[PDB]
RNA sequence: ACAU
DNA sequence: CGATGT
């Protein structure tokens, strides 16, 4: 129904899809960003995703800090809930460091534990999520 | 269909 | 119009 304003915001933009990936972190409520991953050149807007979505648990844990997680990704939600990132992106010699990244932060999940709420951004009641690149 |  | 996903 509402916004809980006292929250991370994290969202991926690409060029392409699959394309260059980058994704980004921002405080929901004002804006600031905290965040901001270095493009990668080759991977999915689900993969992104999933790694600001992870991103943002190991942010929260090492600032010992409870707030929520907002994500736009229905598909990155159940992802990490799942902690497994079901891409379809080939494993090749060009989709390496995407897929490195992937399987690292699946590593992290599974060895890390953490009560961080993950929430879907209501885009449709709502607008845009604040992490958005406007692209 | 829904979400990107 | 193309794509990634449940
Ligand atoms: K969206
Ligand atoms: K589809
Ligand atoms: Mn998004
Ligand atoms: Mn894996
Ligand atoms: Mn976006
Ligand atoms: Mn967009």
């Amino acid at each position: 129904e509402e916004i809980i304003w006292e929250s991370l915001s994290v969202d991926v933009g690409s060029q392409g899809n699959p394309g260059i990936v980058e994704y980004k972190g921002v405080d929901t409520k004002t804006g600031e960003v905290l965040f901001e991953r270095e493009p990668i050149p080759i991977g999915t807007n689900n993969m992104g995703e999933f790694l600001a979505i992870v991103h943002g648990l190991r942010y929260l844990k090492e600032r010992n800090s409870r707030k929520p997680i907002y994500s736009d990704s229905q598909t990155a939600i159940k992802w990490v809930k799942d902690k497994k990132a079901k891409s379809t992106l080939v494993r090749n010699e060009e989709t390496a460091l995407i897929w490195k990244l992937v399987d690292e932060a699946e590593e992290w999940l599974n060895t890390h534990t953490y009560e961080t709420p993950i929430l879907k951004w209501q885009t449709d009641k709502w607008g845009a999520i604040k992490a958005d690149y406007g692209r």
